[PDB]
This record gives C-alpha cells, sequence and structure tokens, in this order.
C-alpha cells in the first residue's frame, strides 16, 4: 500500500504465505475450519519470528568473533508493548506480510490487535529501556537488555463506577512467541545466609539458593540485518528445595515468586523485601552471565574494555556490590583492583530527584537478606568518606551528608549514593535535570568528582512513534525527503523548507484528521463513547501522579465548563479532553484523581448546554498499544509537571513526533523541546524551576490564590459542596485539603497562567493553516529526541564504543 512499510513482491508473499501454512498446521495444530483470529494472529507471528532467527544466530555468532565490547543494559523495567508490528517494520516485512495475510482472506491490521503487550514496566522508565534496545540493535552495537521475566506484568485497568480497578495482567496464558527459554544456561542466584571468615578471605554460607532461568527475546535493528537479545530471568526452585512431601512441592512457589510480579509503582519508592530480591536476582544472574561470556572470550585488566553495565536507575545498584564480591571472594582480586575495575565497568543513570522515588534500603533488611552485600557496602562507604576527608578536611557535615549509609531511627543505604561512588559516568535524562542533580541532591558528590557528572537527555524510537504508530505521517514525510530519516531522525530538519508549502500544510493536516477520526471509531467500538472528530483533542497521558499535576488540567476543565455555562451562547473552540494513565493500586490521591476525572466527565458530558463543545474522557488502560493510537491522534500535548519534578518525559516527544502542539511548563525535556522548535512554537507557561524554588523560600499558600482568583475559588467552592458528586457531598474532601493546605506541587500557582495558555491555543486552532504551520515546525525540529542520538552519546561519551549503521549479512 504504502512506501515505507516496504516490497511485497511476489517471492516473499508465496513464501510467507505457506509457512503461514505450514505454522497454522504443525505449529498451532489447526485447520482453517476450527482456526480463530488468535490462532491467525500465531500463524503469522511464528512466521515473521522465523525471519528472525537466523539473523539473530549470525550476529550472536559475529559477536563471539569479533568480540566488541559488550554493553549491558540492566534493568527492572523493559515496557516492550506488542512485538509483531515492530518486527515486521525492522525486517521490512510489512507490506509482505500484508499481502500475503490478505490473499489468505485476512486483515492484518485486525491480527496485530490480538496480541498482548509486554508490559513489564510501569511507564517512562520501563519504556525508556526498551526504545533503548531498539536504537543499540539500530546502532549496530553489542548489547544485551538484561531483566526479570515477570509472569505478571503492569495490572489492566478497568474503571468500574468511575474507579480504578485492577486485574493480573496474564500476558503469558496464550503463550509468547518471541521469547525463547534457555534452560541450559539457568544460573544459581544465593540468599539470605551468613558470612564466614577464613584464612583465604571471606566465604558466604548456609545460602538459600534460587534459579535463574533465561528466556531469550530477540531486539531486531532497523534494516541493519542486526538482532540482539534481551535476557530476562525467571525464578525457579531447586529441586532438592525443602527437601511433608506434598507441602515442600507447594512451598516451590516461596522461591519462584521473586519474578512473579511487577511492583506497578512510578517514581516511588516501596522498601519491600520481595522487591529487594528481585532487584538482587536480576544483578545477580546477570553478572555470572556477563563473567561467563568474559572469560569465553583470568586477567580482569581487560574486564572495563570489554564490558560496559548501564545501571538503569538504582533498581539494579546491588551491581556494584555484588561485582565486587564476585571479583574479591571469588577471583580473589585484591580490593583496590577490584574497585578500578568495577568503578570502570558501571556506569549509572538517575531518573528522579523526588525524594520519596530514591531507594534507601533499610540495613536490617541487607544485613539479613544479604549479609555479604552489606560487608562490602560498609567497606565502600569507610574508603570512600576517606577520600571526601582528605578532599575536604574538617567538612564533617559533608561526611554526613555523602554516606551511603543514613543515620536515625532506622539506619538506611542510599543506593543514588552507593550508584555514584562505584560508577565511572552518572547521568541525568535531560539537562535541565542533569544541572538539578549537580545543583542540588549531589552537588557534594559534583563537587568531589565533576568528571563523573552528565546529561544523556533521553529519546524515543522513531521506529515504533512513528513509522509504526503514524504510517500515514510517515509516508508523506518520505514523499519529501525520503527514507533515510527513519535512522537518521535529524533530517526532518528539511521539512522546514516545507512550512509554506500548500500540498504539505494539506496533507499533514489531513493526515491528523485521519488518525482522530480512526481514534474516534476505536472508542465507539471498543469503548462505546460518543466524540466530535473536528473537536481539539485535548490529550494527558502519563502516570497518575501528583506531580504530573492531571489535577492542574482537571481545574482546567472545570474552568472551560463554568465559562460555557456562564455564557452558553458565545463560540468556544469545541475540545475532546482526554485523561489516561495508571495509578499505583496503594497511591491513594492518585485513586481519587481518577475518580474527579470521570466525575467531571458525568457532570460535562450529560450536561445538553455544553453539546459536543466539552467532552471529557477517561482513557481506560493506557500502555504501550494504546499510545500508539491516542498519539498520532492528539492536537495538544499536555506536560504540565511543576518545574523540576518531570526528569525528562518521554511523552512530550511522542506527541511532538507525531503533530501535536505542546502545553507545557519548563520542565524536564520540555525546555529542550521548546528550544528545538523555537518558543514561539511551544505553547510555555508557569514557574520556572527558580519561580518554584522563590515561592518555597517564602512559603507557598494556596490561600492566596483562592482569595484572588474567583474562577478558582468557584471551582473548590464546586468540589467542596458536592457538584462533582451529588450523592456523595464530600468525596473529594482530600483532594479540595491537599490543594489547600498540603500541594507540594504547587496547582493553584500555576493555574492562571495555564488557563491564559490554553486560550491562546484555542485562538491557534481557530486558524488550522497556521496551526499546522506550527506542527510542521515542531515534527521538522523534533530530531535531537531520537533515542538513535541518545544511545550514540552513551556509547562516545560513557562506554566507549562507536555506534555503527552497516549493515550485517543477510
Ligand atoms: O524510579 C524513578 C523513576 C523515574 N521515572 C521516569 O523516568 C523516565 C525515563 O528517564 C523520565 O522521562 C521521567 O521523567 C521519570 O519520571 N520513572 N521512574
Amino acid at each position: 500500500q504504502i512506501s515505507v512499510r516496504g516490497l511485497a513482491g511476489v517471492e516473499n508473499v508465496t513464501e510467507l504465505k505457506k509457512n503461514f501454512n505450514r505454522h497454522l498446521h504443525f505449529t498451532l495444530v489447526k485447520d482453517r475450519n476450527v482456526a480463530t483470529p488468535r490462532d491467525y494472529y500465531f500463524a503469522l507471528a511464528h512466521t515473521v519470528r522465523d525471519h528472525l532467527v537466523g539473523r539473530w544466530i549470525r550476529t550472536q555468532q559475529h559477536y563471539y568473533e569479533k568480540d566488541p565490547k559488550r554493553i549491558y543494559y540492566l534493568s527492572l523495567e523493559f515496557y516492550m508493548g506488542r512485538t509483531l508490528q515492530n518486527t515486521m517494520v525492522n525486517l521490512a516485512l510489512e507490506n509482505a506480510c500484508d499481502e500475503a495475510t490478505y490473499q489468505l482472506g485476512l486483515d492484518m491490521e485486525e491480527l496485530e490487535e490480538i496480541e498482548e503487550d509486554a508490559g513489564l514496566g510501569n511507564g517512562g522508565l520501563g519504556r525508556l529501556a526498551a526504545c533503548f534496545l531498539d536504537s543499540m540493535a539500530t546502532l549496530g552495537l553489542a548489547a544485551y537488555g538484561y531483566g526479570i521475566r515477570y509472569e505478571f506484568g503492569i495490572f489492566n485497568q478497568k474503571i468500574c463506577g468511575g474507579w480504578q480497578m485492577e486485574e493480573a495482567d496474564d500476558w503469558l496464558r496464550y503463550g509468547n512467541p518471541w521469547e525463547k527459554a534457555r534452560p541450559e544456561f539457568t544460573l544459581p542466584v544465593h540468599f539470605y545466609g551468613r558470612v564466614e571468615h577464613t584464612s583465604q578471605g571471606a566465604k558466604w554460607v548456609d545460602t538459600q539458593v534460587v534459579l535463574a532461568m533465561p528466556y531469550d527475546t530477540p531486539v531486531p535493528g532497523y534494516r541493519n540485518n542486526v538482532v540482539n537479545t534481551m535476557r530476562l530471568w525467571s525464578a525457579k526452585a531447586p529441586n532438592d528445595f525443602n527437601l511433608g512431601y506434598i507441602q515442600a512441592v507447594l512451598d516451590r512457589n516461596l522461591a519462584e515468586n521473586i519474578s512473579r510480579v511487577l511492583y506497578p509503582n512510578d517514581n516511588f519508592f516501596e522498601g519491600k523485601e520481595l522487591r529487594l530480591k528481585q532487584e538482587y536476582f536480576v544483578v545477580a544472574a546477570t553478572l555470572q552471565d556477563i563473567i561467563r561470556r568474559f572469560k569465553s572470550s583470568t586477567n580482569f585488566d581487560a574486564f572495563p574494555d570489554k564490558v560496559a553495565i548501564q545501571l538503569n536507575d538504582t533498581h539494579p545498584s546491588l551491581a556494584i556490590p555484588e561485582l565486587m564480591r564476585v571479583l574479591v571472594d571469588l577471583e580473589r582480586l585484591d580490593w583496590d583492583k577490584a574497585w578500578e575495575v568495577t568503578v570502570k565497568t558501571c556506569a549509572y543513570t538517575n531518573h528522579t530527584v523526588l525524594p520519596e522515588a530514591l531507594e534507601r534500603w533499610p540495613v536490617h533488611l541487607l544485613e539479613t537478606l544479604l549479609p555479604r552485600h552489606l560487608q562490602i557496602i560498609y567497606e565502600i562507604n569507610q574508603r570512600f568518606l576517606n577520600r571526601v576527608a582528605a578532599a575536604f578536611p574538617g567538612d564533617v557535615d559533608r561526611l554526613r551528608r555523602m554516606s551511603l549509609v543514613e543515620e536515625g531511627a532506622v539506619k538506611r543505604i542510599n543506593m543514588a549514593h552507593l550508584c555514584i561512588a562505584g560508577s565511572h559516568a552518572v547521568n541525568g535524562v535531560a539537562r535541565i535535570h542533569s544541572e538539578i542533580l549537580k545543583k542540588t541532591i549531589f552537588k557534594d558528590f559534583y563537587e568531589l568528582e565533576p568528571h563523573k557528572f552528565q546529561n544523556k537527555t533521553n529519546g524515543i524510537t522513531p521506529r515504533r512513534w512513528l513509522v509504526l504508530c503514524n504510517p500515514g505521517l510517515a509516508e508523506i514525510i518520505a514523499e519529501r525527503i525520503g527514507e533515510e530519516y527513519i535512522s537518521d531522525l535529524d533530517q526532518l530538519r528539511k521539512l522546514l523548507s516545507y512550512v509554506d508549502d500548500e500540498a504539505f500544510i494539506r496533507d499533514v493536516a489531513k493526515v491528523k484528521q485521519e488518525n482522530k477520526l480512526k481514534f474516534a471509531a476505536y472508542l465507539e467500538r471498543e469503548y462505546k463513547v460518543h466524540i466530535n472528530p473536528n473537536s481539539l483533542f485535548d490529550v494527558q497521558v502519563k502516570r497518575i501522579h501528583e506531580y504530573k499535576r492531571q489535577l492542574l488540567n482537571c481545574l482546567h476543565v472545570i474552568t472551560l465548563y463554568n465559562r460555557i455555562k456562564k455564557e452558553p451562547n458565545k463560540f468556544v473552540v469545541p475540545r475532546t479532553v482526554m485523561i489516561g494513565g495508571k495509578a499505583a493500586p496503594g497511591y491513594h490521591m492518585a485513586k481519587m484523581i481518577i475518580k474527579l476525572i470521570t466525575a467531571i466527565g458525568d457532570v460535562v458530558n450529560h450536561d445538553p448546554v455544553v453539546g459536543d463543545r466539552l467532552r471529557v474522557i477517561f482513557l481506560e488502560n493506557y500502555r504501550v498499544s494504546l499510545a500508539e493510537k491516542v498519539i498520532p491522534a492528539a492536537d495538544l500535548s499536555e506536560q504540565i509537571s511543576t518545574a523540576g519534578t518531570e526528569a525528562s518525559g518521554t511523552g512530550n516527544m511522542k506527541f511532538m513526533l507525531n503533530g501535536a502542539l505542546t502545553i507545557g511548563t519548563m520542565d524536564g525535556a520540555n525546555v529542550e523541546m521548546a528550544e528545538e522548535a523555537g518558543e514561539e512554537n511551544f505553547f510555555i507557561f508557569g514557574m520556572r524551576v527558580e519561580d518554584v524554588d522563590r515561592l518555597d523560600q517564602r512559603g507557598y499558600n494556596a490561600q492566596e490564590y483562592y482569595d484572588r482568583i474567583p474562577e478558582l475559588r468557584q471551582i473548590i467552592e464546586q468540589l467542596s459542596s458536592g457538584f462533582f458528586s451529588p450523592k456523595q457531598p464530600d468525596l473529594f474532601k482530600d483532594i479540595v485539603n491537599m490543594l489547600m493546605h498540603h500541594d507540594r506541587f504547587k496547582v493553584f500557582a500555576d493555574y492562571e497562567e495555564y488557563v491564559k495558555c490554553q486560550e491562546r491555543v484555542s485562538a491557534l486552532y481557530k486558524n488550522p493553516r497556521e496551526w499546522t504551520r506550527m506542527v510542521i515546525r515542531n515534527i521538522a525540529t523534533s530530531g535531537k529526541f531520537s533515542s538513535d542520538r541518545t544511545i550514540a552519546q552513551y556509547a562516545r561519551e560513557i562506554w566507549g564504543v562507536e555506534p555503527s549503521r552497516q549493515r550485517l549479512p543477510a
């Protein structure tokens, strides 16, 4: 059908069709009289998978022969989403499979919808890992993603009576055609036990053993024949585990619970033992695998030359003391040499400055679970603090501040401090974030070792986030500038020369309209909700969090509603306000915010005076597959976190690439986005980081805003009195109380500027031509935010490896 989707040659189409029928028969054990759409999906998935394996085997053979430096990306989350279309895109099979299935009398897009998301992540951090894997493969790096194969990923969100309900994401029930179990490479992982000191050093003994079984998933590069591996560990009990008899077998679940479920927290630390076990489990199994591969090339001086370990947040921070443990206790290296190797091998990416998100493990947990690691952390700390003391003599406050061990009622290990000490590089994820790190929470460390601190602004893969989810836009762009931009997104700058091109303006606007119609149809079909596709699609999709300020969006929505109710017969630009995202199950305020959104919808969507001029939709079960649908459909991207709180954001970048304008604070990567596009082409509002600091200094008083803004008063009075909850007038008391008395994120302080800025948005939307021209200016300058750029920077500035667009033999 379209060019970017590749060739549909007669030879390939015929070959795909026969292998499809082969898999349906031999693999699925079905005939075409009993086969369901799901069977057809699996037959296609198996057919496409076959095309990966040849390239997968030869890529891994290529690495064995060339022995390049290997990159190990350690993450507790990989938010992969669906794999079928991505695989087709990267192998140039999309049109051929489209043709092959059509000739079999099947709609491929229908089959694509059957695939479950691999939802092994919470949001941005897990999705960043997924984009990174894609870019590393596309840039020909010898890279391995290492994580946990959760049996249950991020919960499926059901909305019931306006409330979030969670259900288990049983993503593996029908099987996962993409993974290959590798039980032959199963590794033991040790827990508990005790430390014994001998003549020949420390020994970790009397441990409980849990087996780590790897499952390998192929990660194809974009049309370069590179297929890298994501290896995910599954917890298995040893066969002599607890070996009355029946109970001992049933108690195997205790061990295997380690890989059972993803902790559903976004940007929030829950100090639970099971989570710590997960963190060590991935680290211990991964490091053995790394060392095994390294030895299969005794001399650990070359370890840092052949290995890079990237810590995605502090979650895999135990890699540092674990590497030390292995080098010192098992390989018998002296401390100093082991430490040198460790530091040069490890690098740490920080993703947050929110205090509640920072990992601080109680010493008593580490003492019981990982007694040798605690000893190593203590020794790391002492030697590190000796360096601090030597650099800043007499500065006893600094010593306390920089210690890996935090004092208090419960002693804790600050994992971020551990990571900085044991890494040669520490990076933030957007320029403003990296600067905040050096100025605030890691200031002491930056003063001690300024060379360690870097920025690596986040990115998104233009394969998934343009070509896959927005083929129409990919195509109209390719018509003008060719296909090279897909793996060289900076080429989108060439589109600046088309900003006054009447054909291009029409096409850009046509593609958006088509996307909106398709999404309006999706909503009716799958959720039975009526929306006006001519309205401005105003969308905020991301995890529900106070810092992300879905509440500020809510206030604006109510403002628009109240203004309509006051002047019913005045013209307002029609809007469909879509808000979606999951709340962590234990996050009460976030669950209340979801209820508020639906409560507002229940009032607004049924007011006859409003008509179709304002609709409020809560998008249920927001996830990667839903993002791929709603983002291409968006006109306005809400990126309205309090300045200084959203480390980068990546949703922002997705919207920019897909032809939405951005309303946002100068937070995270929004700053760089506005810088790239030009501030004129962004809807920037609200406090900057410095304004937030000034407000904190004099004290934030929400009442002041309430007293001085009548429109804001009205909303709060509406919330308090039960306007949006008549049967439970006090339902939103917690929300109002928080807003009025303990709002850490200063919702009210940005309200006026936000509403005003939103008026500027509506004004521009009234002029379709100028809206689209600004859209073109955004798409055209979104090149910097390709994860190919990000990964190339990691490669050159941290990992010490050169990216390559050179193709491997097919
Ligand atoms: O554990 C802290 C954390 C941070 N994050 C998110 O990481 C993303 C990827 O770097 C960022 O874009 C986002 O700003 C951050 O909140 N998720 N969890």
